[PDB]
């Protein structure tokens, strides 16, 4: 499931563009997720009134959470697969506290890739698309393994 040095470079190069506006990207990611898959929004009680993209875009609380999400994922990707320590706390909370079905991680992955297409069409070429998909697939695999280790079957 691993990535070559080349594939990681493609990943970290496009990620570098995300780093110019982590909160903006994070915001757009959660908007895509919540609009494409409303069942995910149901996990955030404090966002229940947010129904339209405009309402979501206007929420600084949602933007702040977007920042929190991509900051954590950024820490993980920069480790190039060597992300045990970063994944431990995240699997623990998401498996045992928030109880986020593993499927929803695939949805947020899709949403991340969508935002990258939206914001960086010049720089997010097909090689970088393939590599990002691989990187997110590794992330999902490793966390899904932790979920089961923790007894979370959702
Ligand atoms: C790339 C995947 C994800 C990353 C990196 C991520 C990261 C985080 C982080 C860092 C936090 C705060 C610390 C913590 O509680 O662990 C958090 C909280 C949370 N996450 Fe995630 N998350 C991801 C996916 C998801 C998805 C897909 C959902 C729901 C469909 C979700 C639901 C939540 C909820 C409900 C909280 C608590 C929010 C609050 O009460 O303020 N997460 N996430």
């Amino acid at each position: 499931m691993g990535l070559s040095d080349g594939e990681w470079q493609l990943v970290l190069n496009i990620w570098g563009k995300v780093e110019a506006d982590v909160a903006g990207h994070g915001q757009d990611v959660l908007i895509r997720l919540f609009k494409g898959h409303p069942e995910t929004l149901e996990k955030f009680d404090k966002f229940k009134h947010l129904k339209t993209e405009a309402e979501m875009k206007a929420s600084e609380d949602l933007k702040k959470h977007g920042n929190t999400v991509l900051t954590a994922l950024g820490g993980i990707l920069k480790k190039k697969g060597h992300h045990e320590a970063e994944l431990k706390p995240l699997a623990q909370s998401h498996a045992t506290k928030h109880k986020i079905p593993i499927k929803y991680l695939e949805f947020i992955s899709d949403a991340i890739i969508h935002v990258l297409h939206s914001r960086h069409p010049g720089d997010f070429g097909a090689d970088a698309q393939g590599a990002m998909n691989k990187a997110l697939e590794l992330f999902r695999k490793d966390i899904a393994a932790k979920y089961k280790e923790l007894g979370f079957q959702g």
